[PDB]
DNA sequence: AAATTGCCGAAGACG
DNA sequence: CGTCTTCGGCAATT
């Protein structure tokens, strides 16, 4: 039953080939345009991230995430109030003349200024693309992405995300996050935390507006690693090991949410990241591969559901990397919204998920 | 050195 | 199930 649903969600290789060919062409051309001189972004390097590259994209290969990461040496972070996730960015000394100087607000590196120039460069390069139907989506306030819309003729969206790369130790708000010590282990956790961390230009929302200069942490690289390396046993899902159902559970939950969001606009505040965060917590709670045997799929999905419902009820979903940051706080999502989603999930749960059709 | 190449894991396709 | 395939990621190579 869930097996038949998984069959429907599975991407098709011909669809993948057609989409990847086009997306790869467009991204490679923008990355190159960025390498151009003058460009304040000259040293940017590409990191593919998100559902498609984690192999948990469902239904159709029509959404691609790509981080353009820029190593910016020696920056100081100032936590924006007590959020743990959002920061003001300053440069330590003064780099004689360096080209991020235009994006400065005196001493602070404005996320909005830098993203605006990045978007402008992308829009200009896109207008010069003639062999492919592609346009830039209208700017979305408080979004770090420049979103491309490709018609292949199928509709494909590509989010291009500027990221600042910093090689220093991770901000202390993350010190008790990534609780993978009983699952993936201490050597993995330590090695993951020696990797760079990233800032993307998503502005903090304080009230009815955004704080234009704030940046937000991103662990898209770390999450991608975990999805590809998700077993307590090193051979989990390898050719000489045993298949588990962890990723299939994630797909089913993404599907349930997406089907619900598509017909109820009361759910606009939710997104796949909430589901991804929930299952990260589930994998920490139930680390044994034996707990995610494919024969147990139904019970794993149900336990994920029970857990997600408890998060909604209690208005608490801790960010997996930043435990202080509650994704389900009143400030971010209204009570009413969480109770609406609770009633809809419970109904689908007790009626055999009719919405899976 | 910016672009090419090689290798192989993940997973879709098929019987 | 096994086998065969393509795509993505990496980094040595030129
Ligand atoms: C609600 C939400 N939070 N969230 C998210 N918040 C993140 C935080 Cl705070 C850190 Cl530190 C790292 C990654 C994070 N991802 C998201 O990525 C989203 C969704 O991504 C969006 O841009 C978005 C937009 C509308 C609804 C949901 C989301
Ligand atoms: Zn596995």
């Amino acid at each position: 039953k869930l097996k038949k649903v998984l069959d429907k969600l599975r991407l098709k290789r011909k669809d993948i080939s057609e989409a990847a060919e086009t997306v790869n062409k467009v991204v490679e051309r923008l990355l190159r345009r960025m390498q151009k001189r003058e460009s304040e972004f000259k040293g940017v390097e590409q990191l593919n991230t998100g559902s498609y590259y984690e192999h948990v994209k469902i239904s159709a290969p029509n959404e691609f995430d790509v981080m353009f990461k820029l190593e910016v040496p020696r920056i100081e972070l100032q936590e924006y109030y007590e959020t743990g996730a959002f920061y003001l960015v300053k440069f330590k000394r003064i780099p004689r003349g360096n080209p991020l100087s235009h994006f400065l607000e005196g001493e602070v590196l404005s996320a909005t200024k830098m993203l605006s120039k990045f978007r402008k460069i992308i829009k200009e390069e896109v207008k010069e693309i003639k062999d492919i139907d592609v346009s830039v989506e209208k700017e979305k306030p408080g979004s770090p992405a420049v979103t491309l819309l490709i018609r292949n003729p199928e509709e494909i969206s590509v989010d291009i995300i500027l990221a600042l790369e910093s090689k220093g130790s991770w901000p202390i708000s993350t010190k008790e996050g990534l609780p993978i010590q009983g699952w993936l282990g201490t050597k993995v956790r330590t090695n993951l935390r020696r990797e760079p961390f990233y800032l993307v230009p998503k502005n903090a929302k304080d009230g009815n507006s955004f704080q234009g200069e704030t940046w937000r942490l991103s662990f898209s690289h770390t999450e991608k690693y975990i999805l590809n390396n998700h077993g307590i046993e090193k051979t989990c899902c390898e050719s000489s090991g045993a298949k588990c159902c962890r990723k299939e559970c994630l797909k089913l939950m993404k599907y349930l949410l997406e089907q619900l969001k598509k017909e109820f606009q009361e759910l606009d505040a939710f997104c796949s990241y909430h589901v991804k965060t929930a299952i990260f917590h589930m994998w920490t709670q139930d680390p044994q591969d034996s707990q995610w045997d494919p024969r147990n799929l139904s019970s794993c999905f149900d336990k994920l559901l029970a857990f997600f419902l408890e998060c909604l009820r209690t208005e608490k979903l801790d960010h997996y990397f930043i435990p202080k940051f509650n994704l389900f706080s009143q400030e971010l999502i209204d009570r009413k919204s969480k109770e609406f989603l609770s009633k809809k999930i419970e109904y689908e749960r007790n009626n055999g998920f009719p919405i899976f059709d």
